[PDB]
């Protein structure tokens, strides 16, 4: 049971905070200008350790050059850039076997349901899922419907669809976008069934209070917790705010 | 002879009712709003068992997290979403070998004859068929002509073509759409030859009677039975109606 | 020498008649309405036997469910539908190794020279040819230029091109379209060199005498014989006409 | 050193004449109407032997059915037709290992630099090159820029680019188009470095003297020799003209 | 640690000059007309050696026919032409295992982030990276955003993105385009973290002084050095200018 392994490692207190840091490929270093220390992966690991968070998410290159075993690692296997303009697609730049050798306790993979290339990711996810079982590493699916008929990505029915697809394809945990309110988000949590749901943190909010409120409703909806990047490390008071998030979530 | 194994497991009474539940990925959870318990796979298994049905159809993730051995399982290997807009294509997210380990007694695969991508599914079906023989698991093909010159999916000649394609490609059993009357549907059944035909239930009918009459025409046409989803679990009297279906079919 | 093996099995009398029956996938069951027994593969095998023909052509599913060893089998490895609208392509749904296990004495494969996807079929034919040598099964190529600059598939220069391409790619025997007269067809036969040529029967002719004249022309051009489907089994006097064909060819 | 092996087998006199005969697939049998014996590969082989040429180029099907060991063989691994309309692409229909078993002393492969599919042929050439080294067979690259920005295939800069690409990708010898004069062609020869250059013969010239003047210029430019097809076997005085070519080149 | 192996071989003096010569496939021989000896890979090897440069970059065919062990080799595994017109893509024509047998001390691979085919190169890079680790050969990534939304390849934000992508995908060293000034380029160097950055030399500058100034700024920005092709071997005084570059990079 890989969900149970995931919960044991990443949610020992019953809830989870994962510090996400795949943004260097997905968005590029413009994300790091607000708080320049955020460009240094060593600063990120220190933030995770000092705030008492459960994990970090790195791409293979960051894991290879910087990962030191100090916080449980989810190795994000695929990645794309915002420079890309086609139908959404993100392919693996790392195998599960290599993730294991880099010290990962879980692997991550993004799918874009609805994309003209949805099939390419489902096909590749099949191989990754099989390897995840073989190496006994939980699979965490970033389920982000995009392209095709998707217009609003945070619409209640799209997020619920995202959650269900991750369950159906074999996710042991999932990361999905927040709908903006606990009632509609709890439907997504419900259709995910036994698979725990992490809220994606999203763009830095106008105030810290706005994000604490989002996180409050995420927990009320029954989610396991949050996978947060920008709303922590884009802030110059990153550590202070991270510890307030820890207080709220645990 | 894998047709005979299929009949022994899924049609021990001489006719078959399979409760289909791949809808989480195919349509998403909007299908589950009419009868919210339908979002829970545990509820689906209870329902199948209590109505005395012959099997359930799950995607790999639902099988892994929920399947308990209580009703014979057809593991549906491929899936796509309705969010997708390209030429119809659905790729495997699971192998036959993995289906075996999840407790499947048969595997399912959808083809869309006529699609700009028909070749991609025929290519993949070739590998799945070979594996099905190797692992001695019957292959059930969902034969759904779509894309290309397909303008009307329930037209007599399209359904008959669907049925014949499934036979020609190596299906041990098949699932196809109803034409709306027993005379035309019996042509589809005839061209399928030794391979048994299950009617796809389709959208929830206006009345329960309408669906019973379809079912009385399907059986008259010489089909093995039905693979039904929505017309059972979308109804709040799901168990009562399921038992009426069992009475009629068995 | 696989051509010699082909001739020994399928042309023991010096000429050949092969009863083709891959139409169920290629054209669908509308082909079977004229003579409804033609939908039954058992009837096809009895017809081939009773007329004293040399072989039958089945797709894998028909071979698996119906082939009984009573007439030598050519297993047609690839297939496409008429529902398909793209640039012509037909991919393998079966391997040579599986054809061997189903009792085939030869394998068949269609190429569409000129298609936007000509390369996909040449690539796959390379693998099939290599396996045909390895399993010592003659490879029979259906050479049907289509797409690209091809307009009339029966023009003398197109049929001769078809024949030459089959020879160059390694066919041990080939099936090509008739040009409509023995002089032009004999050029196609000549450029095929040591590889024997079977005439594709084509659509059911207006009279029996018309088809018989085509066959005579084919034999005068130096072809090995005919691979005929519709002009035999679409007729309600199928067996009687088949025996007249046998009289003419042998 | 596979270039040295190439020169030992195909250029024992210090210069080389190769009789090319892949035209059956590339152009089809219309090429053979001028001199109908040219359609017979046995005639081609006799012509090569009687004129004292160094080798022949055959596709796999011709080699398998006709090659008798009498003249060194270059097995042309890839081929396309003129019926094809897409961006130029030619895929392998044969492996190096099979070429070895057919009696080849070298393998040939066409690339079309500039094509929208240039990548598909570079990817495949990588595998063929690796195999050629493993089986110790020289790789002869037909370097024919086509598609993309290429509009004048015989332009000095295009032919020089063709030559250099073949060197960079690992060719042990190469075949390229003539620029029409020795000065510009000698630049292509120079950028090819240690890799010997064979001139592609091209369409049959108006006079035998026109062709001899191009051959003179190719020799003046420092090329190894010619790979000639049509300008020999499309002529009814093929043998006589072939012996005049031998006189000039050797 | 393959970055450390790269630095030991290609940067023993603390900075690096690599003489790049994959241009025969990428641009074709028009690049060689200015200084015709440049078409001869032997002249190139003599040039790197006589100027005391750290390495050369060759495609497989040049390495097989000409490489003589005299200067460390980076085997550039993929290549495309300028004749090509589609969305930018460059596929491997050589494996890491073959590079090892040809005498390479490192392997090079170009990615074009933003291309409609970016996924094809990331997919292939994954296999090459896995083989580089297996054969213990440093992977040098040419990170050149092109296609998609990219309209200015030397814009500060594009170059910084290029640098970060190379780090994220597993590069042990990288080659990226210069932004034209040391302040913006130093942001690219910073986001590259522990992975060293080599400046791509670019088109031959109008004066030798212009190129030196670009190199000065690259060094000031904290880069490891330069991978230069045209700005050396396209010049008739190639050796003299190469030695001035050596003075500036290893010395200045």
């Amino acid at each position: 049971n890989l969900t149970e392994k995931f919960l044991r490692i990443f949610a020992r207190r019953g809830k989870s905070i994962i510090l996400a840091y795949d943004h260097g490929i997905e968005h590029g270093p413009a994300d790091f200008m607000d708080n320049p220390d955020s460009a240094d992966p060593e600063y990120i690991l220190r933030l995770a350790r000092d705030a008492g968070f459960d994990g970090v998410v790195f791409q293979r290159g960051i894991a290879e050059k910087y990962y030191d075993g100090s916080v449980p690692l989810i190795l994000k296997l695929n990645g794309k850039t915002t420079l890309y303009n086609g139908e959404p697609v993100s392919v693996a730049n790392c195998s599960v076997e290599e993730a294991v050798s880099l010290g990962a306790s879980a692997v991550g993979y993004t799918i874009y349901p609805g994309s003209g290339f949805e099939w390419k990711m489902f096909e590749e996810l099949a191989r990754i899922k099989r390897d995840a079982v073989k190496f006994d590493l939980p699979l965490v699916v970033w389920s982000y419907p995009r392209g095709g008929k998707v217009v609003n990505e945070t619409a209640p029915e799209i997020v619920a669809y995202a959650a269900r697809i991750a369950l159906e394809l074999g996710a042991d945990a999932m990361k999905i976008k927040y709908t903006g309110d606990p009632k509609t988000f709890s439907w997504a949590v419900k259709v995910a069934g036994k698979v725990p749901v992490l809220m994606s943190g999203g763009p830095k909010t106008k105030t810290e209070e706005d994000f604490l409120k989002q996180v409050e409703g995420v927990l009320e909806a029954g989610a396991l917790g949050i996978a947060v990047g920008r709303n922590v490390w884009q802030r110059r008071d990153a550590l202070k705010f991270a510890r307030a998030l820890a207080e709220l979530v645990y």
